[PDB]
């Protein structure tokens, strides 16, 4: 819409205060201005039609329940075109600075988030499994580099890519979490996961075993289910990935940590320069060693953190 751009404040899911970015035109609609091409956030309305209507506020103040999740998905999506723009020069998830836009109080009970190809869209969650969706940034971020990917690798869904794709996935969307730095963690989902329940997740980077995925290559699932096990298996990498900026000794190997940073800024050089769709465990085992190189130097302790790291998991 075409408004003056102002600042709003309301809560989001959690109870959390936060300034949103907003338009004014009669109503003060979810409609950031400052960012690319524009992050629009829309009311489904406990439909499934989407994007539904862009959502419009009497007074600026966005603080009844039902608000939260607009607040927060609209907040959330701001924090990953931060990001993906200042720690890695690239504009929105297209590159191009594509508006980002998301739909809130997606059918009723809905306990998933997702990526559909133009836009995100969250569920309100059951109440029990889930609180609405967009209450977790590495919810929000996981998503939307799943954009990244399509617009990049094009990794396909399905066995080891698709565990890569997955992988891929926790990794920015965790160090999405930590650049914002509110309440970071190695975990997935916490945030708004079984609101009963404290301490859980949806899995572990840091111990994938602690919710029966594997930490190892030689444990990694090969059954049909999940696509051949995409949220399984990326436990693998998502612990290599660990190793690489925290540091450990796993299977007993030792690998030396480098901290948050490089570990996403060789991620992101793989990802978006050598790796492929069908990219397996070994080839991005090669795309991380070649983008630390690139980085680092071939004799620098960053290479020799990715190899250590890949050993200990069993990827060679
Ligand atoms: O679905 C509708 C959308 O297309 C737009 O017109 O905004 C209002 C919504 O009701
Ligand atoms: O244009 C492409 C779009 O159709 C989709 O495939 O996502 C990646 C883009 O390169
Ligand atoms: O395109 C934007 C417009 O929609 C808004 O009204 O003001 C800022 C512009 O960049
Ligand atoms: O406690 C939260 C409240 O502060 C917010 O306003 O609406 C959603 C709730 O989860
Ligand atoms: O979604 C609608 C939008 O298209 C219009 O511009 O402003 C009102 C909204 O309901
Ligand atoms: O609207 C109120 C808001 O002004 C305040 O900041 O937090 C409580 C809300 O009910
Ligand atoms: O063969 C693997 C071994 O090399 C490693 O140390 O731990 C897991 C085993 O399956
Ligand atoms: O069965 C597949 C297995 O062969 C591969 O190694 O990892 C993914 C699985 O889906
Ligand atoms: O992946 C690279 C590709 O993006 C470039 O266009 O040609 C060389 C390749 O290494
Ligand atoms: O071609 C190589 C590719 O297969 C690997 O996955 O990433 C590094 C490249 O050198
Ligand atoms: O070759 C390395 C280079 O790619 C990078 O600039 O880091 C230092 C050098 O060792
Ligand atoms: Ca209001
Ligand atoms: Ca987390
Ligand atoms: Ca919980
Ligand atoms: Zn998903
Ligand atoms: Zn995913
Ligand atoms: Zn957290
Ligand atoms: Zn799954
Ligand atoms: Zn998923
Ligand atoms: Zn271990
Ligand atoms: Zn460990």
């Amino acid at each position: 819409i075409t408004g003056t751009s102002t600042v709003g404040v309301g809560r989001g899911v959690l109870g959390d205060q936060k300034n949103i970015n907003t338009t004014y035109s009669t109503y003060y609609y979810l409609q950031d201005n400052t960012r690319g091409n524009g992050i629009f956030t829309y009311d489904a309305k406990y439909r499934t039609t989407l994007p539904g209507s862009l959502w419009a506020d009497a007074d600026n103040q966005f603080f009844a329940s039902y608000d939260a999740p607009a607040v927060d998905a609209h907040y959330y999506a701001g924090v990953t075109y931060d990001y993906y723009k200042n720690v890695h020069n690239r504009l929105s998830y297209d590159g191009n600075n594509a508006a980002i836009r998301s739909s809130v109080h997606y059918s009723q009970g809905y306990n998933n988030a997702f990526w559909n190809g133009s836009q995100m869209v969250y569920g309100d969650g059951d109440g029990q499994t889930f609180i609405p969706l967009s209450g977790g940034i590495d919810v929000v971020a996981h998503e939307l580099t799943h954009a990244v990917t399509d617009y990049t690798a094009g990794l396909i869904y399905q066995n080891e890519s698709g565990a890569i794709n997955e992988a891929i996935s926790d990794i920015f969307g965790t160090l999405v979490e930590f650049y914002a730095n509110k309440n970071p963690d190695w975990e997935i989902g916490e945030d708004v996961y079984t609101p009963g329940i404290s301490g859980d997740s949806l899995r572990s980077m840091s111990d994938p075993a602690k919710y029966g995925d594997p930490d190892h290559y030689s444990k990694r699932y090969t059954g049909t289910q999940d696509n051949g096990g995409v949220h399984i298996n990326s436990g693998i990498i998502n612990k290599a990935a660990y190793l690489i900026s925290q540091g450990g000794t796993h299977y007993g190997v030792s690998v030396v940590g480098i901290g948050r940073d490089k570990l996403g800024k060789i991620f992101y050089r793989a990802l978006t320069q050598y790796l492929t769709p069908t990219s397996n465990f070994s080839q991005l085992r090669a795309a991380a060693v070649q983008s630390a190189t690139d980085l680092y130097g071939s004799t620098s302790q960053e290479v020799a953190s990715v190899k250590q790291a890949f050993d200990a998991v069993g990827v060679k």
